[PDB]
């Protein structure tokens, strides 16, 4: 069940602290069963799963995100989200996520992550 | 001076009868007995704990809504009036948050918001299209947040919903929902 | 885009079912059409306007409970769970204010506040031993009061009361009672 | 009905921003029909509209109060409320009223009132 996992699906690319791409395949667990459609927090998990895992910093929490379903993402599609930090600042990264099934974007989010070294 | 037991126990069945969510706790203070008593009370007059009374509750809710099931619901849908507004309460356990110091992560919370709006609209197809959300307070292991839901405009092709979620009395996260519906 | 008028009528109706007192104001703002059409809407769908559906919930009220009568009652009881908790609204009109300044006199609030606190408690003999009040803020002409009542003990003798009273949002009148009953 | 009332009873003492005295009739409209006692609210409007009355300022609100019904007061009983200033500063008076039916106690209200002069 989404809220109870900690990483939602694989890293493929990682550049620690910059960008990082992950791909999720969607099985009916993640879909609305009569319509087949994508549940949109099964997406933002993806995407804000993806910011906290490629920020490197001892704790990161979400602070404020934006986010757009830009596609209807069906059962036994495949989707590439990549991340990828915009600007730094003392107290946060702000992370732009664009996410795909094969080559259309499907979803998008502005994510401003707070940080810190504890 | 304090209720007969037969008058306290009528007592405690009005109270739960008008909220089902009352603690044994707070039942103990309305009648200045101790919790001990609230749980033989309780037994004698076959009212389930909490938390059961919580998945009970919910179990009448699931049948009103159309657009979402219980086996993918988040958290527990405890009062909903379709197309208008709705609640629901989430535990926030051990998996849902980091371990060094026990916050709730991002997606926890939003997952609660989106399946509330989401079984909130009764129509044949309902997605979020937008969103926008902000983190107010830290969410802790073990906390229950209460998550508000209400439709604030309908157009032709979406309801705009608004989401307010509380741990106790406390505004923990806010967002809004822009929800694209169709009758097909 | 906007709604059909079939649609937006059915969303009408369902928003007023689920709450009586939804203003025409809040109905146009969320389906973005005029009052008027919201007005005409309620003429077709043979709903009254707000007061009229205030009287008629109230009506269904008075007969859950017991120790005060309509007649005597000072507003209207909106909500009543017998024993548990209760809320009035009362509009204050040209009588109840000073000529000058428009402001509420002090004891109507009080009125308000003792009746729904005699109104909540079920039992054949019900009065107000102790009260306790702070007027927080003025209240003026043509402002609604809505009073809400709950119990916070219950002994032998005495029900508790605690009183917290609104206009619209802001906190203008709170009380503390202590109601004393008697099964005789 | 006690809330379009100014003032409740009829004054039959006053000495002007000092003390006063009221006198009210129990009719069956300040009483619950089945027991025939009084209504709380109708003590406390003849107390509070008492204090009113007997300050002399231009604008005078209740701030606060602390009140006990001390005895039921029945249908057909003559309840005398006595009011006095105990102290008074630059924005209240504190004014103590205790009313009776013939000699006994059946009503005691202490009123902190705001005054002004516009
Ligand atoms: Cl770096
Ligand atoms: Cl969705
Ligand atoms: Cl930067
Ligand atoms: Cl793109
Ligand atoms: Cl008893
Ligand atoms: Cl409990
Ligand atoms: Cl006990
Ligand atoms: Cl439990
Ligand atoms: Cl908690
Ligand atoms: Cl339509
Ligand atoms: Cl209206
Ligand atoms: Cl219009
Ligand atoms: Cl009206
Ligand atoms: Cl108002
Ligand atoms: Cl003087
Ligand atoms: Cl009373
Ligand atoms: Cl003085
Ligand atoms: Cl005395």
């Amino acid at each position: 069940s989404i809220e109870e996992q900690e990483f939602i699906g694989d890293l493929i690319q990682v550049n620690p602290n910059v960008k990082a791409q992950s791909i999720l395949d969607i099985t009916s667990d993640s879909v609305f069963h009569k319509t087949g459609i994508a549940r949109g927090h099964v997406l933002f998990a993806q995407a804000n799963s993806l910011c906290v895992a490629l920020i490197k910093q001892p704790t990161v929490l979400t602070h404020e995100s934006s986010i757009q379903f830009i596609e209807k993402v069906k059962l036994n599609d495949t989707v590439r989200a990549e991340a990828r930090v915009v600007n730094q600042t003392a107290k946060h990264y702000y992370v732009e996520v664009k996410s795909y099934v094969k080559h259309t974007l499907v979803f998008k989010g502005n994510f401003k992550m707070f940080y810190d070294k504890r």
